């Protein structure tokens, strides 16, 4: 279930607005309240030792420092609890999937996000979802595709 960061990460194409549109997780907090989450933003900008600035909005407001770990693209969120995050697949333009590993109350699980540069998600942004969170052995019962607040 092998997940490889995307080559030549680009902190500063990967900058700006972003909607959190579809997740998958296996954490037990995400599962019990799935089906009440609601689309988000993500506010993108680039740090000097190739981190993100990451302003969240819940339609509340967090900030969040992605640091850079072992090259471009890979990411811990301490303020999150993220302990690795990888940007598995990203054209920039339209789309990201995010790998997230992260702990919770001492609770370790797995997280995949999709990006989209606007509300909806096109077949190609839903394809690279659907296709790689599975191969994480996340079932379709784990997955939500977040409405508009």
């Amino acid at each position: 279930a092998e997940v490889l960061l995307q080559p030549d990460f680009n902190a500063e194409k990967f900058s700006g607005l972003w909607y959190v549109v579809s997740m998958a997780s296996d954490c037990r907090v995400f599962l019990g309240k799935k089906d009440h989450l609601s689309m988000s933003t993500r506010a993108i900008r680039p740090t000097e030792e190739g981190g993100l600035h990451v302003h969240m909005e819940f339609p509340n407001q967090v900030d969040a420092e992605y640091l850079k770990v072992g090259s471009e693209g890979h990411f811990r969120v301490p303020a999150l609890g993220y302990l690795d995050v990888r940007i598995v697949d990203t054209d920039y333009s339209s789309f990201a999937v995010l790998y997230i590993y992260k702990e919770l109350e001492g609770a370790l699980s797995t997280m995949v996000q999709l990006y989209s540069r606007t509300q909806d998600v096109s077949p190609q942004a839903l394809k690279s979802f659907q296709d790689f969170y599975p191969t994480l052995g996340l079932p379709k019962d784990m997955m939500v595709m977040l409405p508009q607040s």
